[PDB]
């Protein structure tokens, strides 16, 4: 396991998102779903020309994945994954500029359901996770699982966990109070809210 310092602006971006009241947490599923969605269409984008890039798994799709066992909500999707680099990297991200955009912009009167526009989504993970785990595989890598409960370092490793195939799988491991999001009817309703517009199927499953 290594052990690694979030940049300074992104250790702040999280800070906020953790300590700043701000009762529309459900926007982090539209968020995550939106970012799945992106990766599905780089996948897609490549296969245009290189048909072989779906050797790894041709169905394109997204799951979302609740257990009230664990305290998790997953959301798997078959899209590029990322590089070992791009997890270091903000997860693929120019978080650092977006950052800078959203506290600006949350000064010229934003507020947090806005931060996807910033390019900074996956952290509204942070409005309902102590700890979030990403899993992915990327064509040109190997398996890794991120990880992180904020205060200001992430880990990454290799994951023998189950293989994948391709694509990211986004584990977060809700807060206490934050189990609505465990519920069907509460995710069957989110998703019908903010993201019925997506090109991919977005599975729920059952418990």
């Amino acid at each position: 396991v290594e052990t690694f310092a979030f940049q300074a602006e992104i250790a702040q971006l999280m800070s906020l998102i953790i300590n700043t009241f701000y009762s529309n947490k459900e926007i982090f599923l539209r968020e995550l779903i939106s970012n799945s969605s992106d990766a599905l269409d780089k996948i897609r984008y490549e296969s245009l020309t290189d048909p072989s890039k779906l050797d790894s798994g041709k169905e394109l799709h997204i799951n979302l994945i609740p257990n009230k066992q664990d305290r998790t909500l997953t959301i798997v999707d078959t899209g590029i994954g990322m590089t070992k680099a791009d997890l270091i990297n903000n997860l693929g991200t120019i978080a650092k500029s977006g950052t800078k955009a959203f506290m600006e912009a949350l000064q010229a009167g934003a507020d947090i359901s806005m931060i996807g526009q910033f390019g900074v989504g996956f952290y509204s993970a942070y409005l309902v996770a102590e700890k979030v785990t990403v899993i992915t595989k990327h064509n040109d890598d190997e398996q890794y699982a991120w990880e992180s409960s904020a205060g200001g370092s992430f880990t990454v490793r290799t994951d023998t966990g189950e293989p994948m195939g391709r694509g990211t799988k986004v584990i977060l491991h809700l807060k206490e109070d934050q189990t609505e999001y465990l519920e069907e009817r509460r995710i069957k309703e989110i998703v019908k809210k903010h993201s019925q517009f997506i090109g991919y199927p977005i599975t729920l499953f059952v418990e």
